[PDB]
């Protein structure tokens, strides 16, 4: 929904990550 990649969305491998990026203990981005 609106609050989950810049909320720091707690990622499993069930979670609907909302960006795709970097499912260790959240969603955030790591990429060149």
């Amino acid at each position: 929904g609106p609050y989950c990649q810049k909320w720091m969305q707690t990622c499993d491998s069930e979670r609907k990550c909302c960006e795709g990026m970097v499912c260790r203990l959240w969603c955030k981005k790591k990429l060149l």
